């Protein structure tokens, strides 16, 4: 795994972030339950895109870029942790922005992470859908160009396999913090890096652990494909093998991505009212939610100790209240 | 040594590892001036905050009493309340908050998004009060008719302001003196001054592990008239649990929290919008938006000591912005 220090990386997080034991939560469920909190980075709320954001911003940098150019929904968690890092570099940001879900709700438009979005001075442009990202992406990148600004170009969700050597990174954290005989990890799988990047890290580092994703955007036959994609991406750039199953769990997210539904608002619930622990409604509690589920249908490999990958969200909470 | 006293008084784990003490260099190229900042906004429970220092100390004295219960005051918006409540949820104790709205608004994210949004999440049994005119008094009377239940209460004063609430922020002038050894050497410490446990904290570690070193609180509610006898009664209190003398003047500005406590104000905004813009860091228009416009005005008016590097304490806050947006 040494090929990872190839690679450019800024320092954005530092020190290996906590991984707790969830007393509370493991009495509630009757199972052994630990939280890896990749929440708790230093950076504008934290999250998981930061760990991307160290690779792909150093890549930026090496390129000689001024401006970071991205896109997600209104909500974006990426897109918010890119133009945070923007400001923290003096870079310009422009965030190319959709409405996946069709609300007029004042609070969904205006504040969460869309709030900081202007407290970061980023550059707004509004699309009705991103139907295809990386053109739309390219397309912007030609105009901004044509400004005189010399753009570097962030996919959505920060899911390239560049950008997933910050979960190759944070598994060596994982491995590192549980050596007890941990079973299961569970984590949200939205545009793959995540997910892929641990994929790749804990083959090789915990063979015997079985991860999944909780899918918050697609069925397991879209995503699967995706998911596999990167993680053969990675495995080449950090010249290993990669031949383990990707495991993906569906049945969490309906009616669709960034829509909260009961079952995730309830995890919410539980994770805040049992550990004091904040989710999210788009990623976290939708994962966390298949987490219990899986308890619940006897869905895990064994009965032991479960790992949940915390990847941020929280400020969504306030862009989501009282609904829509 | 000379701070060992503190090992005496049991202290839950709560943050961890020492919180970041980062350059701010966007900032300092603007300002003209070489500016730190202490990250206690980063710490791993419900989203942060200086207050969480405190609770280490409190809870783990909680917990010595046998209390199941913790009763505590403030703001609808308190940071104070939403940790504690926090705090609370993860160790299995009933949490009671007494709550004020203290600028007499009736804006919807105000009163429902934010901190008070977080507090139903946390389970927090909620008790309105028409304001927190004598919030000791206030706080034992909601006590009594707890206990009244079976509940074994312990009373947080507000702003988790006592003595021994102040041994977290002691502890905070440890790691900032041990984080600036052969880094920096500070001229000015700049800090929000509100309940003052904080603000008296920073003054006792400071008067003894750097004394050279000028402590200025922004006062964030008061006037410097009401605000430093305050200051002063803890400084005393925690020298005094600690073994130890303080014989450092308390300093003070009032000048940026007008027109009061809990209303944003241009230079707090501005404040807020050029940490952000330059740095990637959130303040919020309550404590460090307002204690950093001070800081900023010190700079311009030459109100520090000397021309030297100033550490920021970020004391956190950020979750308050989402309940002041749009408006109050």
């Amino acid at each position: 795994l040494h090929h990872l220090t190839r690679f450019p990386r800024l320092e954005f997080i530092g020190a290996p972030t906590p991984l707790e034991y969830l007393p509370r939560l493991s009495d509630y469920l009757g199972r052994e339950i630990y939280i890896k909190r990749d929440d708790v980075t230093p950076i504008a709320m934290g999250g998981n895109k930061l760990r991307k954001l160290e690779f792909l911003v150093a890549d930026a940098l090496r390129e000689g870029a001024d401006t970071l150019i991205t896109a997600g929904a209104i909500q974006s968690n990426h897109v918010r942790q890119t133009a945070a890092v923007a400001a923290k570099l003096g870079l310009h940001c422009v965030a190319l922005l959709e409405n996946p879900i069709g609300t007029t709700a004042e609070n969904y438009l205006t504040n969460g992470n869309r709030l900081l979005l202007d407290l970061f001075n980023t550059q707004i442009e509004m699309c009705d859908a991103l139907t295809d990202p990386d053109a739309q992406l390219q397309t912007l990148a030609t105009r901004i160009e044509a400004q005189g600004f010399r753009p570097y170009v962030i996919p959505v969700g920060g899911s390239s396999a560049l950008g997933a050597m910050g979960y190759v990174e944070s598994a060596l954290e994982i491995a590192q913090q549980c050596e007890v005989g941990l079973s299961s990890v569970v984590v949200a799988s939205g545009s793959a890096g995540t997910h892929a990047g641990l994929a790749v890290g804990l083959e090789h580092l915990m063979p015997d652990v079985e991860l999944i994703g909780v899918t918050v955007s697609r069925s397991v036959a879209e995503q699967k494909p995706k998911v596999i994609a990167l993680q053969q991406a990675i495995a080449g750039q950090l010249a290993l093998t990669a031949t383990a199953d990707i495991h993906l769990w569906d049945d969490y997210f309906a009616p669709g991505y960034g829509v909260p539904n009961d079952a995730g608002m309830e995890a919410v619930k539980l994770l805040a009212s049992l550990e004091g622990v904040l989710l999210d409604p788009v990623y976290t509690g939708k994962a966390m939610a298949g987490l219990i589920d899986g308890i619940s249908q006897k869905r895990f490999n064994d009965d032991g100790p479960i790992l949940f990958i915390h990847t941020g969200g929280a400020p969504a909470l306030f862009a989501y209240h009282p609904h829509v």
